[PDB]
């Protein structure tokens, strides 16, 4: 069960789906299980629905996982998804927020790739999509939006680890999520989690331009990123991709807040790069605490 899962290790994806049923069956009346399209492989990719009901309720998004090597960010995905089923009706801000909204969570957003840093190479961050005339597999899923595609901060090379595809949403994997968060027509929060650096960054990274929503956001990730910072000492940094990690092209929140998504976000989790991809399982959990802070403080912007 849920309750008997150990949420201190590392899971194969197997396992984290399996996790998926267990939490559906253990709480129906707030969580279900949706499939939104199939990877490149032909695995399901899923979403858990958390909802008290209404219709087509205002939601926010989070997805994590989009690069598989960053293990940190499945791991707090699952932890996220056990929290929220704890917290309804006992933490009075989270049940505010789940009174009101809904809330779409993505643990493996790159299934392929999840499979193969298991299997084969623990490193692996791209999709698994085969490149016709190439040697070369996969596609950076992050770099594959609709958003200053194919610009500087991306390759067009198919063996680049950055490798941009041959056009925008090209990977299914990407695709699928566009076509369910424009459908759904009501996202007003967009998070993608990965690691690591230690960051909290909104748009954009295609240009230095700033966004029109700049001070509010600015604001909005300086008070998640205090909120996270409150419970172990961890210091993150914060502001646009391009002028904080790095330029980058075709990436998921320059997408979504150019779509009207206004709280588009991604999370670099820890650590700094002391163990980088490779941080240890006795980290997981708190990690997954203090992100939950940050977290909670955008939805709370959100409502
Ligand atoms: C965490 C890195 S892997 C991430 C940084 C980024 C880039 C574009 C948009 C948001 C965040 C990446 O390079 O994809
Ligand atoms: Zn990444």
């Amino acid at each position: 069960s849920t309750n008997t899962f150990n949420y201190a290790t590392y899971h194969t994806l197997d396992e984290i789906y399996d996790f998926m049923d267990l939490l559906v069956a253990e709480h129906p009346q707030l969580v279900s299980k949706l499939q939104i399209g199939r990877s490149y492989e032909g695995r399901p990719i899923y979403v858990l629905k958390f909802s008290t009901g209404g219709s087509n309720r205002p939601a926010i998004w989070i997805d994590l996982g989009i690069h598989s090597r960053e293990w940190i960010t499945q791991a707090t995905g699952v932890w996220f998804a056990k929290k929220f089923t704890e917290d309804y009706g006992q933490d009075p801000s989270f049940t505010a927020i789940l009174d009101s909204m809904d809330i779409f969570l993505e643990i493996v957003t790159n299934p392929d790739g999840f499979a193969f840093t298991h299997s084969q190479n623990r490193l692996w961050r791209k999709t698994r999509s085969v490149t016709s005339s190439s040697l070369c597999v996969g596609v950076d899923a992050n770099r594959n939006w609709d958003a200053g595609f194919g610009k500087a901060g991306a390759s067009s090379s198919p063996c680049s680890e950055t490798y941009h595809g041959k056009y925008a949403n090209s990977e299914v994997e990407v695709k699928s999520i566009v076509d369910f968060v424009k459908d759904h027509g009501n996202f007003k929060a967009f998070l993608s989690i990965h690691s690591y650096s230690q960051l909290l960054l909104y748009p954009y990274g295609y240009t230095t331009q700033s966004i029109p929503d700049k001070t509010e956001l600015n604001q909005v990730a300086k008070s998640a990123v205090a909120a996270l910072k409150s419970l172990y000492g961890t210091s993150y940094k914060y502001g646009s991709i391009i002028t904080t990690i790095y330029q980058a092209s075709g990436g998921s929140i320059d997408w979504s807040y150019n779509q009207g998504i206004k709280y588009s976000f991604t999370f670099e989790l820890r650590d700094t790069g002391r163990y980088g991809f490779l941080l240890p399982a006795s980290q997981i959990i708190p990690t997954a605490q203090e992100t939950w802070l940050g977290v909670l403080t955008i939805m709370e912007h959100t409502v």
